[PDB]
């Protein structure tokens, strides 16, 4: 149930600097988006796995994990908090080890919980991979906008699809229903459609806030970035082409391949979710 | 012998319908480009793997393998062979087999000798699976050319990854060197350096051959496309930058990752390479 989830999103939100309700509340609203669709193919795995589809432990780290990746975006930027402070918290994140300075207990709590309720512990592993990725991405992003020099849509893209954080999500909801991604990985096709949906929800996202940005001067968005390098260009019109594009690739992949339940709906859920149904 | 090598790689050629003497001089000039820059790297794991550089053998089939290369794309470009034979010798170049239709023996004979010559055989399926995405890229490009709907930059390059086939040459190397390309594999940031290079090796391309095309009325080139979907945009100065970004990325992570021996140098002469070092020169006179 929505409001709960919320509260305890927001108990343990309370031991983090910098966390707001909005981050509790775009987790569970993202995060029930996510379970409901996939819902009916949860329920196929739990005979093999053990996990239930609505186990509240399950759900209620899901949704904080969630809320952590929305907090360390804000982080970055509204400047929650300092180099030093972030540098902590990613080492703490990213090795699953108490935070160095005082003030962010939630980040061992909630990883502790991560590992004790892993299915297969290499999900766990993979995740603080994760995790030490998607700092970086948004790290390397934040810097990039007020750097002396631009970077290419190349690099913006790349480094796009690691700070969309769909890895970490894939990877969280693996650990906690026993999903055995790390088997996935291994397949090519699987590994193509996870970089497509990462950088279709990533364009898809920029696409949405550009005139947010525009009139607020804020240059971490691919609409921005190529108006400023490209005046004359129809940006708009050619990153929409770019997410039609993606989007039609992702299509070829997933009709060719077929991959265990319920990664399908997983996939076409991430596939769909926009940023306006939880922002 | 540089002569020799284009006698070899030309005899066997000669099982090929359609197969030009350009087919082998090209192969042979792109080829010992190849070999000479990462020469001290293979001469360093020859000790572990007991596959010399100067093996004639191994040479030999590597530079068969770039003119299968270039006979393909000729193939699919000027229609060198039927539709029906093209179908053909992709089957049996995509699963290792021979041909089922006449002319075309040597797929069979190459195929054969990468499978006995393999150090790891994991690259040689690899290779048979390469040989798939290459020549399906070819076929989409020439394919996209004439279709309703001009694809995206983004599908553009995904299918011009493909079609550069840098992956086909590094598992082909891997396959006669002992190089262990398949275990590099399971390291994320080695495939990324994949996509990174051959992305870099297409826009390299494109950005040299599209006075060449745009006159040929050839659309399957970034420029060409670009440029008909987004008439007011700066297109060279985007793709040129394109190419300086991905050029940067590889640049970092082969410098964070610090790959064995070749791979850091093999890497290098492939951005280095220009389509000028072997295509360019080779093309059979004619009085006019």
């Amino acid at each position: 149930q929505t409001e709960r989830a919320v509260q305890q999103v927001l108990e343990w939100g309370r031991s983090l600097t910098g966390f707001a309700d909005e981050h509790a509340v775009e987790a569970v609203r993202g995060g029930q988006y996510i379970l409901q669709r996939i819902h009916p193919s949860l329920r196929g795995t739990s005979a093999r796995t053990g996990r239930d589809p609505q186990d509240e432990t399950l759900i209620v780290t899901f949704y904080r994990e969630l809320a952590l990746l929305f907090w360390l975006d804000d982080c970055n930027d509204l400047g929650l908090i300092s180099p030093e402070q972030l540098a902590a918290v990613e080492q703490a994140l990213g090795q699953g080890v108490p935070c160095a300075l005082p003030g962010f207990e939630g980040c061992a709590v909630l990883r502790a919980s991560l590992a004790t309720l892993a299915y297969d512990r290499r999900d766990y592993a993979q995740l603080l991979d994760d995790t030490r990725c998607y700092s970086a991405a948004l790290r390397a992003g934040h810097a990039q906008a007020v750097a002396a020099e631009r970077w290419s849509y190349a690099e913006y893209l790349h480094n796009g699809i690691d700070s969309i954080a769909y890895a970490n999500v894939f990877c969280c909801l693996s650990l906690l229903w026993g999903l055995d991604m790390a088997t996935l990985r291994a397949r090519p096709a699987f590994r193509q459609v996870l970089r497509l949906i990462s950088a279709i929800g990533r364009l898809q996202n920029d696409l949405h806030g550009c005139d947010k940005d525009r009139s607020a001067g804020e240059a971490d968005n691919a609409v921005i970035l190529l108006l400023q390098r490209y005046p004359a260009m129809p940006v708009v019109e050619f990153l929409n082409d770019e997410l039609a594009g993606h989007t039609r690739m992702l299509h070829r992949v997933m009709a060719e391949e077929r991959f265990p339940a319920p990664w399908g709906p997983l996939i076409e859920a991430m596939a769909a979710i926009r940023v306006q149904y939880y922002r």
